[PDB]
Order: C-alpha cells, then sequence, then structure tokens
C-alpha cells in the first residue's frame, strides 16, 4: 500500500477534511440536550469521516510503522474520535472530548507544504519574545502579590438600603462603598455600607487569592476594563494611592512591554529582510518594474506609427493621442471625480427632493462621460494597452460595475451598496504633480508582488479564527443563556455569531466581559468552573501575536522594498539626467546665566495656570494665582523691552510676544468681563510653548517631529480618502435606519409617543412606568461627516460591538430594529476593521520605523569599518582589567569564599522563590492559625535574610559591599522588614511591599533579560526630550479640558463623575490617560458634548450652559496626537538599540569581550597591566573558540600564532590589556598580511574617537 498513498489519496482525504469542516460548522449548539434533524444526521456523517480517518492511519501506520508531529496529531486526533463514538455507543461528561474535532482543521496546514513553510515562519518568530514572556510574567505575579498586600477583602460591601440586605439596592451596577469610619465612597441618603457582597463583578474581579489577583493585574495588563477595577478600589479604599498602583502597573507592564515587543519584532524583520537582500530577491522586482516600463515604452512608440498613411484617421486619431496627454484630458477627469464625488457625499438622511433628483441624474450623466472616456481612451491607444495600467483596469472594472449595477437599483432587483465611490480612488493621481506618487507606486508594486504571501498569511489568519471559533462553539454554545432580562449579543450559538465574538475577543473590546460570561456558564467563581479563563487568555494573547506578526510583517517586509525602489529610480533618473547631460553640455539677550532664569520663570508660569479652579469663578486660590500673574508677565516683558534695544524677529519671538500681547489685552479689557474672557482665556495654554526656542534638544526633538509629519503625509491622506470611501458606502447602507424607541414593540415615530410599562430586573410583580422616546444611534450614518466618525471609533475598537449589533439589527429607514435581520451586513465592519485598523495602521507603523532608519542611519561612517570591528577596535582602545578584592587575612578569606561560592547564591535563589511563595498563599477568609503561621514563617525568612545580609557586608568589607548597587537595594528590604516585623507584633502597610521586591533579583538573572531590560533602559535615558513631548501634550491638553469642560456636573451615571472629571489637574490628566489607553473614549466625549448640566459651586442661565462642541475636535485631536507621539517615541528608542536588537549573536561582540574581562579578573586581581607568561597554555582554551581557539593544546598552529602576532611595544610579561585585546581581536576577525602595521597605526588615528597619545605604548 505504500503505492496507495501516494497519488491524489492526499487530496481525497483533503477534501475530506473540508467537508469535516463544514460538517462542524453547520452543527447548532443547543442548550439542555435539544437538537434538531441536521444534528442528528450531523452525527451520523461524523461516523463516515471517522472510518475514513481510521482507514487513513492503517494505511498509513502499516507501511511506515508517528516521528511527525502532524502525523502523531492525526493519530491522536483518530484514537480520540474512536474512544469518543465508543463512550457514545456506551452511554447513548460523554459529549465533553468533542473538542477534539476543532484541531482536524489543522490537518489542513500539513495536508499543503505552501503554508507549512509560512506556520513556521510564523512561530519561529515567538522564540525571541520568549524573553519579553518572561519578563511580563514576573510583572503579573508581582502586581498580583502586590494587590494581594493592598486591597484584599475590601470589595466585599455595599449599600443595602435601610431595611435588612433585601437586594443591593443600587441600579444593576452596585460599587463597593466604606464604613462611615473609612476614607472610600460613603453610602447614598437612604443607605447604610454593610458587608456580605458578592463582589463587583460577582466575586470574579478582586484581589482576594493569587487566582482572582493575577488574573484582574493581566486584564488591566491588557488595558481593558482597567479603569473599572481602578475605580472600584477607589471606592473601596480611597481616592488618593490606587493611582500609584494602577497608572504604574499600566506604564511598566502595558506600554513599555508592547515597545520591547515591537523592537524585538522589527529587529528580527531587518535580521531576515538582510539575509534576502544578501541572497537576492529586489533584484527580481527591480528587473520587473523596468521591464514593463519599457514594454509601456517602445510598445506604445511601436502604436505611434500604426497611423502613419502614406483609413483617413490621421485628422482625428494624430489628435486624440495629444488630447489625452495634453494636461486638459487629465484635468477634465479630475473635476469630473472631483464632481462625482461631491454629488456622491451629498446623500443624507431626508434630504431635499430636489437632490435626490439632481444627485441621480448626475449618477447617470457622469456615468455616461466616463464611459466615453473609456471609450475614447481604449481606441485611440490600442485596445491592450489599456491593460497594461493598474489604474485602467481598475477603471475599468469600475466603469463596468457602475454600469452593471445601476440597473439593479434602477428596477428594485437590488438595494444600493454604493458602487461608484471607487473614482475616488482616481483622486489618488493628483499625486502625479507632487514628488510623493512614485513612492505610493511602488508600495502598490510590492503589495501586488507579494500577493501569494498576503493571501497566505490572511489564510492563517482565517483557519486560527475558525479553530478557536468552533472550540468556543463547542465550549460556551447553548451556554450564555441566563434568567437576566438582557439578552447577550456576543454569544458563541451559531457559527457566524462564533466568529464574530472570536474577532470582537481578537481586536480586544470587552473580551474581559465574554469571559466573565464564559465563567459563569461554567458555575461562578470556583476551582474547576473557573478554570474556563485559558481559553479567552490565550486566544487573546496568542491572536494578538497573530495579528501583529501577519500585518506589520507584511507593512515592513513590504514599506522597505518600496523605498529601496524609490531610491532605484531616483539614482537611475540623477544617473541619466547627469550623463545623458553630459555629452551635450559640454544687550542681555545673548547671556547664560539669564536664560536659564527666564526658562525657570517659564516652567514657573505653566504650575501657576495648572493650579487653577475650574469650577469655581471666586476662591481664594484662584485670586493669587490671578495676582501672582501679574509679575509673571512683566518679567517676560521685561525680557521682551531688553530684545528690541538688542535687534529690530524670527518664528519664535513672534509666540514670545503673542503670549503676552495676550496677557495684557486680557488686563487690557478688563470691563467685557462675561465675554472674550472665556475665549482668551484658553491661548494661556502656549505658556509652556516659550520653552520650545530656549531648551536646545527640546528644539531639535520638535523639528525631528515637524520633518518626520510631513512624511507620512501619503499614509495620512490614502487613509482618509479611504476612510471617507468607506463612510460614503456606509451612509447608502445604514442612514436613517440605526433609530430605535424605548418600547422595543414600536417601530415608528409616529407610533412611539407616550408612556410604556417597564418591568424592573424583569420581575412581573414591579411594574414601571416610563416615557416613550425615539431616538438614534450614538453614533450614527445620516451624513457622510457622521459617518468618518462613527467609523473612527470603531477604527480605535471602542464599542465597535455596539455600533456592529446595533447595525445588524437596522432593516428599514424610519423604522425600528429587527433582531438579527441581516448579520451578513457584519462583514462591512469586518472589512473596514482588516484594511483600515490593521492594515494601514500597521502600514503608518511601519513607515515611521522605515523612515527613522533611513534618516538616522544613511550618514554611517562611510570608511570601510564593518559592523563589528568598529565596537572590537572602539572597545580594544578603551579597556582595562578588573578589580577582585581577595582577603588578605584568611580570617575573612573562609567567609568570603563560602559566600562567592555558586552554592550559595543557589541557596539564596531558593529562598527568594520560598518567601514569594509563602507570600502567594495569603488568601481571604484565611483561618487565625493560618495568619499566625504566617507571622512565625516570615520571622525566618527575614532572620536569615539579615544574618545573609551581615555576612555579605563581612566578607566584603562595608566599603565593597554597598559599592555595588545589588547589596544596597538588598540592604533596604531587610531594614524594611525588620523594622516592619517590630511593629508588626504590637499601622503601615509600605513597609510589607519590601519583600516582594526580593523578586526582582532573581528577574534580574539570565543573559537575555538582563541583556535587553538593561539596553532598553539605556536607550530610554538617551532620550530625555523625546518623552518630553508626551508630558507637553498631556499638560496643553488638560488644561484646554480644565478651561472648556471643567465646570460639568459630576452625575454618577455619566462618564463625568467623582473619578473621571476635568475638575482638578491630576484629575485631567487621568482622564487624558484614561484616553490615550483607549478606555471609552467615545463616551467621555459624548459626555462633553453642550446642554448638559453645570456644577453647584460654578454659579438661571442653568437650562444647560456646560458642553461645548469643541469635544469631537478636542478628543479627536488628542486621540491622533497622542497614538502618533507614542509612535515617536517607542521607535526613536527601538532604533537606539537596533545594534543589539540586530546583534547576529553567532559573531564576535561585546558578549565575548566582556567576558574576556571576568575571565581575566583572578589572575591579575588590580587592573595595573602586568601578565603572567603562564597564561599562554590556557589563555584562551578557558572560555571558547568564539573568542579563541576551541581548548586546544598549546602546541598547534593557534598557539604559534598566540605569540606570533607581536605584543605591542612591552618586554617580557608586562603587555596592557589593551594590546592584547586588540591582538586577539584582530586575529578573531580581519586578519592581515604583515607589513600593514602602519596601515591600522593611521587608520586608528583618522576617523575613531580621539586616543589622547594613549596608544604611544601600543603601536607596534
Ligand atoms: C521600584 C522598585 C525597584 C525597582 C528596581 C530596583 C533597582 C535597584 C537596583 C538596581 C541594580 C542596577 C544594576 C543592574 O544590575 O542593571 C542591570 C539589571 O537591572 C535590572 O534589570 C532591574 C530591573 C527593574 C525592573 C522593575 C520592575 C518591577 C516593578 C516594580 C513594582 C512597583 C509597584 C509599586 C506599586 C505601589 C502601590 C502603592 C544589569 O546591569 P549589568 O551588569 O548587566 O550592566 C553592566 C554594565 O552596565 C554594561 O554597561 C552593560 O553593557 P550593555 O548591556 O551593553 O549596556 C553590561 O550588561 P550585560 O552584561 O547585560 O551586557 C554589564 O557589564
Ligand atoms: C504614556 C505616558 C503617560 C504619561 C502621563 C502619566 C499620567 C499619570 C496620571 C497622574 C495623575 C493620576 C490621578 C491622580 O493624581 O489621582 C487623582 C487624585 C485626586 O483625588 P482627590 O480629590 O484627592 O480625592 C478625593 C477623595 N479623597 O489624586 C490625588 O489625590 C492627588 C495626587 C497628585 C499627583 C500629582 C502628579 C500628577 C500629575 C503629573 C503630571
Ligand atoms: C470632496 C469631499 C472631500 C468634500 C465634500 C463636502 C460636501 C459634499 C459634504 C461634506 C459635509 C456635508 C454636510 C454635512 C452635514 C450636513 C447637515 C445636514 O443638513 C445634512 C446635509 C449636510 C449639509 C451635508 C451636505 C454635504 C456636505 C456639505
Ligand atoms: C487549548 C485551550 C485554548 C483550551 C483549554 C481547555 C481545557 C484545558 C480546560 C478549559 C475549560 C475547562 C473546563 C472548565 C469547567 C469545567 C466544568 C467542571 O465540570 C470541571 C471541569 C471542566 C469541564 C473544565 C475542564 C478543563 C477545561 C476543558
Ligand atoms: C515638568 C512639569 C511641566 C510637569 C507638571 C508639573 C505641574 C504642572 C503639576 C504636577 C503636580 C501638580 C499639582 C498636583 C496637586 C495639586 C493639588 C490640587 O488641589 C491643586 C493643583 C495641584 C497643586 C497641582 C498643580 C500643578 C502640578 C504642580
Ligand atoms: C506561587 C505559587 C505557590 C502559586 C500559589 C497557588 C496556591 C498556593 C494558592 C492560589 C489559589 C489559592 C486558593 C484560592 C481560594 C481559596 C478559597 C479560600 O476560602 C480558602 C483558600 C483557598 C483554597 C486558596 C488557598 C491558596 C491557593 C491554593
Ligand atoms: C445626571 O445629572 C444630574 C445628577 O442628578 C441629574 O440631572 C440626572 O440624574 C442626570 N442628568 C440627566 C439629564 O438625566
Ligand atoms: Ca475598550
Amino acid at each position: 500500500i505504500s503505492i496507495v498513498e501516494w497519488k491524489p489519496f492526499e487530496i481525497i482525504i483533503l477534501l475530506t477534511i473540508f467537508a469535516n469542516c463544514v460538517a462542524l460548522a453547520i452543527y447548532i449548539p443547543f442548550p439542555e440536550d435539544d437538537s434538531n434533524a441536521t444534528n442528528s444526521n450531523l452525527e451520523r456523517v461524523e461516523y463516515l469521516f471517522l472510518i475514513i480517518f481510521t482507514v487513513e492511519a492503517f494505511l498509513k501506520v502499516i507501511a511506515y510503522g508517528l516521528r511527525n508531529g502532524w502525523n502523531l496529531l492525526d493519530f491522536i486526533i483518530v484514537v480520540v474520535g474512536l474512544f469518543s463514538a465508543i463512550l457514545e455507543q456506551a452511554t447513548k461528561d460523554v459529549k465533553a472530548l468533542r473538542a477534539f474535532r476543532v484541531l482536524r482543521p489543522l490537518r489542513l496546514v500539513s495536508g499543503v507544504p505552501s503554508l507549512q513553510v509560512v506556520l513556521n515562519s510564523i512561530i519561529k518568530a515567538m522564540v525571541p519574545l520568549l524573553h519579553i514572556a518572561l519578563l511580563v510574567l514576573f510583572v503579573i505575579i508581582i502586581y498580583a502579590i502586590i494587590g494581594l498586600e493592598l486591597f484584599m477583602g475590601k470589595m466585599h460591601k455595599t449599600c443595602y438600603n435601610q431595611e435588612g440586605i433585601a437586594d443591593v439596592p443600587a441600579e444593576d451596577d452596585p460599587s463597593p462603598c466604606a464604613l462611615e469610619t473609612g476614607h472610600g465612597r460613603q453610602c447614598q441618603n437612604g443607605t447604610v455600607c454593610k458587608p456580605g457582597w458578592d463582589g463587583p463583578k460577582h466575586g470574579i474581579t478582586n484581589f482576594d487569592n493569587f487566582a482572582f489577583a493575577m488574573l484582574t493585574v493581566f486584564q488591566c495588563i491588557t488595558m481593558e476594563g482597567w479603569t473599572d477595577v481602578l475605580y472600584w478600589v477607589n471606592d473601596a479604599v480611597g481616592r488618593d494611592w490606587p493611582w500609584i498602583y494602577f497608572v504604574t502597573l499600566i506604564i511598566i507592564g502595558s506600554f513599555f512591554v508592547l515597545n520591547l515587543v515591537l523592537g524585538v519584532l522589527s529587529g528580527e524583520f531587518s535580521k531576515e529582510r538582510e539575509k534576502a537582500k544578501a541572497r537576492g530577491d529586489f533584484q527580481k522586482l527591480r528587473e520587473k518594474q523596468q521591464l514593463e516600463e519599457d514594454l509601456k515604452g517602445y510598445l506604445d512608440w511601436i502604436t505611434q506609427a500604426e497611423d502613419i498613411d502614406p483609413r483617413w484617421n490621421r485628422f482625428c486619431r494624430r489628435k486624440c493621442r495629444a488630447a489625452v496627454k495634453s494636461n486638459v484630458f487629465y484635468w477634465l477627469v479630475i473635476f469630473l471625480v472631483f464632481l462625482n464625488t461631491l454629488t456622491i457625499a451629498s446623500e443624507h438622511y431626508n434630504q431635499p427632493n430636489w437632490l435626490t433628483e439632481v444627485q441621480d441624474t448626475a449618477n447617470k450623466a457622469l456615468l455616461a462621460l466616463f464611459t466615453a472616456e473609456m471609450l475614447l481612451k481604449m481606441y485611440s491607444l490600442g485596445l491592450q494597452a489599456y491593460f497594461v495600467s493598474l489604474f485602467n483596469r481598475f477603471d475599468c472594472f469600475v466603469v463596468c460595475g457602475g454600469i452593471l449595477e445601476t440597473i439593479l437599483v434602477e428596477t428594485k432587483i437590488m438595494s444600493p451598496l454604493g458602487i461608484s465611490v471607487l473614482r475616488c480612488v482616481r483622486l489618488l493621481r493628483i499625486f502625479k504633480i507632487t514628488r510623493y506618487w512614485n513612492s505610493l507606486s511602488n508600495l502598490v508594486a510590492s503589495l501586488l508582488n507579494s500577493v501569494r504571501s498576503i493571501a497566505s498569511l490572511l489564510l492563517l489568519l482565517f483557519l486560527f479564527i475558525i479553530i478557536f471559533s468552533l472550540l468556543g462553539m463547542q465550549l460556551f454554545g447553548g451556554k450564555f443563556n441566563f434568567d437576566e432580562m438582557q439578552t447577550r449579543r456576543s454569544t458563541f450559538d451559531n457559527f457566524p455569531q462564533s466568529l464574530l465574538t472570536v474577532f470582537q475577543i481578537l481586536t480586544g473590546e470587552d473580551w474581559n466581559s465574554v469571559m466573565y460570561d464564559g465563567i459563569m456558564a461554567y458555575g461562578g467563581p470556583s476551582f474547576p468552573g473557573m478554570l474556563v479563563c485559558i481559553y479567552f487568555i490565550i486566544l487573546f494573547i496568542c491572536g494578538n501575536y497573530i495579528l501583529l506578526n501577519v500585518f506589520l510583517a507584511i507593512a515592513v517586509d513590504n514599506l522597505a522594498d518600496a523605498e529601496s525602489l524609490t531610491s532605484a529610480q531616483k539614482e537611475e533618473e540623477e544617473e541619466k539626467e547627469r550623463k545623458k547631460l553630459a555629452r551635450t553640455a559640454s544687550r542681555i539677550v545673548n547671556d547664560t546665566i539669564f536664560t536659564n532664569l527666564i526658562l525657570f520663570f517659564i516652567l514657573l508660569s505653566s504650575i501657576s495656570l495648572a493650579a487653577e479652579d475650574p469650577v469655581q469663578h471666586t476662591s481664594f486660590r484662584n485670586h493669587i494665582l490671578g495676582n501672582a500673574d501679574y509679575v509673571f508677565t512683566s518679567i517676560f516683558t521685561l525680557e521682551i523691552i531688553l530684545k528690541m534695544t538688542a535687534y529690530g524677529r524670527n518664528y519664535f519671538n513672534i509666540l514670545d510676544l503673542l503670549v503676552v500681547s495676550v496677557s495684557l489685552i486680557s488686563f487690557g479689557i478688563q470691563s467685557s468681563a462675561i465675554n472674550v474672557v472665556k475665549i482668551l482665556r484658553v491661548l494661556r495654554v502656549l505658556r509652556p510653548l516659550r520653552a520650545i526656542n530656549r531648551a536646545k534638544g527640546l528644539k531639535h526633538v520638535v523639528q525631528c517631529v515637524f520633518v518626520a509629519i510631513r512624511t507620512i503625509g501619503n499614509i495620512v491622506i490614502v487613509t482618509t480618502l479611504l476612510q471617507f470611501m468607506f463612510a460614503c458606502i456606509g451612509v447608502q447602507l445604514f442612514k436613517g435606519k440605526l433609530y430605535t424607541c424605548s418600547d422595543s414593540s414600536k417601530q415608528t415615530e409616529a407610533e412611539c409617543k407616550g408612556n410604556y410599562i417597564t418591568y424592573k430586573d424583569g420581575e412581573v410583580d414591579h411594574p414601571i412606568i416610563q416615557p416613550r422616546s425615539w431616538e438614534n444611534s450614538k453614533f450614527d450614518f445620516d451624513n457622510v461627516l457622521a459617518a468618518m466618525m462613527a467609523l473612527f471609533t470603531v477604527s480605535t475598537f471602542e464599542g465597535w460591538p455596539e455600533l456592529l449589533y446595533r447595525s445588524i439589527d437596522s432593516h428599514t429607514e424610519d423604522k425600528g430594529p429587527i433582531y438579527n435581520y441581516r448579520v451578513e451586513i457584519s462583514i462591512f465592519f469586518i472589512i473596514y476593521i482588516i484594511i483600515i485598523a490593521f492594515f494601514m495602521m500597521n502600514i503608518f507603523v511601519g513607515f515611521v520605523i522605515v523612515t527613522f532608519q533611513e534618516q538616522g542611519e544613511q550618514e554611517y561612517k562611510n570608511c570601510e569599518l564593518d559592523k563589528n570591528q568598529r565596537q572590537c577596535v572602539e572597545y580594544a582602545l578603551k579597556a582595562r582589567p578588573l578589580r577582585r578584592y581577595i582577603p588578605k587575612n584568611q580570617h575573612q578569606y573562609k567567609v568570603w569564599y563560602v559566600v562567592n561560592s555558586t552554592y550559595f547564591e543557589y541557596l539564596m535563589f531558593v529562598l527568594i522563590l520560598l518567601n514569594t511563595i509563602c507570600l502567594a498563599m495569603q488568601h481571604y477568609g484565611q483561618s487565625c492559625l493560618f495568619k499566625i503561621a504566617m507571622n512565625i514563617l516570615n520571622m525566618l525568612f527575614t532572620g536569615l535574610f539579615t544574618v545573609e545580609m551581615i555576612l555579605k557586608l563581612i566578607a566584603f568589607k562595608p566599603k565593597g559591599y554597598f559599592s555595588d548597587p545589588w547589596n544596597v537595594f538588598d540592604f533596604l528590604i531587610v531594614i524594611g522588614s525588620i523594622i516592619d516585623v517590630i511593629l508588626s507584633e504590637t499601622s503601615i502597610t509600605f513597609f510589607r511591599l519590601f519583600r516582594v521586591m526580593r523578586l526582582v533579583k532573581l528577574l534580574s538573572r539570565g543573559e537575555g533579560i538582563r541583556t535587553l531590560l538593561w539596553t532598553f533602559i539605556k536607550s530610554f535615558q538617551a532620550l530625555p526630550y523625546v518623552a518630553l513631548l508626551i508630558v507637553m501634550l498631556f499638560f496643553i491638553y488638560a488644561v484646554i479640558g480644565m478651561q472648556v469642560f471643567g465646570k460639568i456636573a459630576l452625575n454618577d451615571t455619566t462618564e463625568i463623575n467623582r473619578n473621571n472629571n476635568f475638575q482638578t489637574f491630576p484629575q485631567a490628566v487621568l482622564l487624558l490617560f484614561r484616553c490615550a489607553t483607549g478606555e471609552a473614549w467615545q463616551d467621555i466625549m459624548l459626555a462633553c458634548m453642550p446642554g448638559k448640566k453645570c456644577a453647584p459651586e460654578s454659579e438661571t442661565e442653568g437650562e444647560t450652559p456646560c458642553g461645548s462642541s469643541f469635544a469631537v475636535f478636542y478628543f479627536i485631536s488628542f486621540y491622533m496626537l497622542c497614538a502618533f507621539l507614542i509612535i515617536n517615541l517607542f521607535v526613536a528608542v527601538i532604533m537606539d538599540n537596533f545594534d543589539y536588537l540586530t546583534r547576529d549573536w553567532s559573531i564576535l561582540g561585546p558578549h565575548h569581550l566582556d567576558e574576556f574581562k571576568r575571565i581575566w579578573a583572578e589572575y591579575d586581581p588590580e587592573a595595573k597591566g602586568r601578565i603572567k607568561h603562564l597564561d599562554v597554555v590556557t589563555l584562551l582554551r578557558r572560555i571558547q573558540p568564539p573568542l579563541g581557539f576551541g581548548k586546544l593544546c598549546p602546541h598547534r598552529v593557534a598557539c604559534k600564532r598566540l605569540v606570533s602576532m607581536n605584543m605591542p611595544l612591552n618586554s617580557d610579561g608586562t603587555v596592557m590589556f589593551n594590546a592584547t585585546l586588540f591582538a586577539l581581536v584582530r586575529t578573531a576577525l580581519r586578519i592581515k598580511t604583515e607589513g600593514n602595521l602602519e596601515q591600522a597605526n593611521e587608520e586608528l588615528r583618522a576617523i575613531i574617537k580621539k586616543i589622547w597619545k594613549r596608544t604611544s605604548m601600543k603601536l607596534l
């Protein structure tokens, strides 16, 4: 049968896999053992599938005798299927191991060798990320322990009315309160704080054990629902110090970690494109584009002689060619496209009846005129030269589609879908007048050249979603049916619904809600029931990795080729225009101590602006700051006065005078103080912007951002055009259709008047009368300016499922919703998310990365210096031996040898590991015996750690002990726990947090974690001004928010509450941080719209005077600018460390060169520079051949060359470490024949940093 398992028997079993994948998507999970006919026949078909796979297993197991992973997986699936079928026939948890059927789609990857390569390229890019997964795990553990020690059991009480404990009488969302002696949220008028409450999320979200806390910390790290936890803690303990926990956790484990991931992935993509260039693949793309260039060239020249007639087309056809390329037929078509866009983007809801006539006549006249355009271009330029180009085929398709789809809406067969909106994609022809069109054409060329790889990465992305959708359907199918009056929309009941839910989890929005529903579907918070959260954890952290390795590996690997093609076409043009044109052509202003004081006053005038009181119109604090501004602006005027004697202007003194003039005319009017003041006090936020031209480096990192902004002017305009097109298509689908009545039984505005009966919590015995209101969606598709705002919030992955499930229910204009009407309309949102929120955003990030690479890398050195020998010679010049501190008076040497042994390290590491375990099982509700045991167990750990501190201080001496930073870090921990024990046997918690920091010592171990973290921290420190831009942005926007939305009333049912408001600078900064992390920022935006209530203190005109419409611009601009600046800082830090991110550890470098120092250390205690001649035999053989040679005996050619290379100018064993290191590194790489020593001598004084005449002894 070794013959029968070849030929298309492997295609038969592939079609069988495809059939079993369709028989899995048709199955409908029914609650409580229900079924239908289809699910009854599918089980019968499973027998055929299983019998087919079992004979495949037989024929491959008696013909091969398993070693491969895929065949073993197939055997496992077959065995589990047999066992499940037999068990089900026996009983007739039975159907609980059917979840192994979802691993059968994984056989499609193995069935074709063209996708195994892609899967391996995706999976092997992950092993460099295991040095970031460990860091994330350590951060999670440390923060879980800190939350255990800070917020354990504090979220188990809430307002309970005053009749007893009836049922959590505060809406459907009860929040934790605190007792009258507490510092948390106090209960309302007719309520009392009383314990005995499940928890904020049915007891799932809390810090009770190391299982709840370790999952709450992870959920916060994924930046989803972290403000909810922060506000629950705020209501529990207080509003003073949970932000120090949560904001630090977000910064350390969500932004820093993502920066590390981006750096490691970009340095790995570059370290493969460099290999591809070395082998050669750009040449194929380059030598193909010039081919069709001449095939667009000479092949038009052949057709230009087609009508040289020596039957009378020369009169007209010669003019048709001229007119087409006359810059008249190029501007006329642009004007027509602009007109078409104008009449397409003018379709609103309830438009005037004449507009719907003008636009439909235009949609026919312009369509006919464009058809005439096509016909004129085709026959007058060759019918096969109209297919050579890419826009020409696109225009052909769009014209033909417009003509075809016009009829289907003309006579009612089909409902409009905006087919002509794609002529706009011809406005991108206006880029021809700009230089930014050869750059945008090569990107499309690379995208269309790597189509076979894009369509395979997308296929793997879809297979992942399908497999996890089937698994979620198996687990949670027919289980999200709870008795609560709300029917969950994101469920796992169908195949399309499962696909939508898995896609929503992959996008990240509200994944924690689906996880909570899944946890409560399998019971509640309990050991066996809560174990179904690994599904949502693994799905999130293994789908967000695939979404970032599929789309970034397409953006960066294609933009790098696009820029290479652009460079090639830019040098070819220059060479042609240079050689082809070569045969024919041939006073205290300038102080230093005064500018730094003016800068201090500038920075002081911005604190008096952030300390104001937005609400209280008249207050004491508002009086001195209004009084201190008099002296503040006078000095800025005296500085401005003193600068007109010096000279008589630049583009920064304009702003410097603008602020002073604004302040003066603010104090100038002083009489119209109800007007202008609230539109002139907003321009006071330009006060911090006066340090841009006074704090050089801040001037450089503002020039760099403005140079970088003009470079992304292609990615920002193409994305805007795509968003406009998608909005125009969405207005034709959801205009006038997203309206709803409060009474779900009424589907007309003339039918939604009056009051209706509502039942609280679905209790029929408790009716409540509510008014009937006809309302629209929060974000609608009525205009072309509302669709672009509804789509922006979708692209930011905020509240997009709500819009999805509101648009699915829409069926008819001027009508209400219908449950699951057009579930097939979700493809619109899926395509928009894939194209805009996944493809174009990653293109923008990759463009920033590549642009920074070229901007900061093209200089290099231009003088040989290969990219390892550079640092090799640099450290050869700058080096010295280490210090050892051997303890003379051997009474100390015994203890020192004991301490510096390799067993003390393991003993201490095990001690820390046991301490972190003893701190990891302090639960809530522990018995008193457990608490006393915990105390008299921490006692021993503190004792052994203080004796180890003493026994290390004795050996290393107080001079050599505290010198190393690690001992002083442990010194506080031991002291922080010694005093903690004393005050624990008898009120503070900050001393307990010291013990957890001991795990940081274990974290900072290994040569990968330590090196990566240290290099990234150093790169962060090397650019302190790039991070100042974000601080300035946050400060400016916080001040603006304080002056605009600072007076809005604090209702707890809105998004402007006690926790979230603009009433203080810290609160405004926290709100802006929340919006930067993307946490219902659109809800805060809509809670700041005009027509809300002002606030007690901020003074009637109180109909509703608060809210500005400035909110839309404020929030959208802040989101865009914050994202841009965060990406800017991220890429700057990443490419400040690109020599480590592309290290190629298999070749010489700092790693072995630094170890040479330590292997020297013992032989030479002091630095000095004197050597032992006994070294030769063992010197290089001590470590490895990567530095020296492979431990060979001191009689080989390697040993002969060890002495043959003359030690530079040193008698006997007095060679300096620099000389021997340089000789070693020049033997290891870049070897040269004798007589070139003077060449190296002259090279080491030309382009390297100054030697300071310190190589005078190292010359020969
Ligand atoms: C060429 C592209 C980029 C810009 C097109 C701008 C025009 C066609 C669009 C943009 C903003 C639109 C307006 C946005 C809002 C309103 C208010 C309401 O009464 C519906 C129509 C009306 C008045 C729209 C008419 C069409 C409109 C003016
Ligand atoms: C591979 C990843 C994505 C999924 C892992 C699934 C496995 C390891 C987990 C996740 C869900 C878990 C189930 C969750 C809840 C229950 C209900 C109860 O009767 C105990 C066992 C049982 C049935 C668990 C068994 C183990 C389980 C099936
Ligand atoms: C480098 C600079 C720009 C960073 C920002 C520092 C300034 C603007 C911030 C940092 C901390 C802030 C203070 C934090 C807390 C309070 C208490 C509050 O009841 C009034 C405002 C006041 C007094 C803030 C004034 C502005 C402040 C001093
Ligand atoms: C860091 C390593 C040791 C992981 C720690 C896991 C162990 C030690 C922790 C995590 C989950 C914990 C359990 C979670 C919930 C409860 C219910 C509570 O009413 C009694 C304690 C008990 C039963 C906890 C005991 C300790 C526990 C088993
Ligand atoms: C929220 O604000 C106040 C606070 O009570 C009140 O008007 C009402 O509860 C809410 N506002 C509206 C308009 O419903
Ligand atoms: Ca969200």
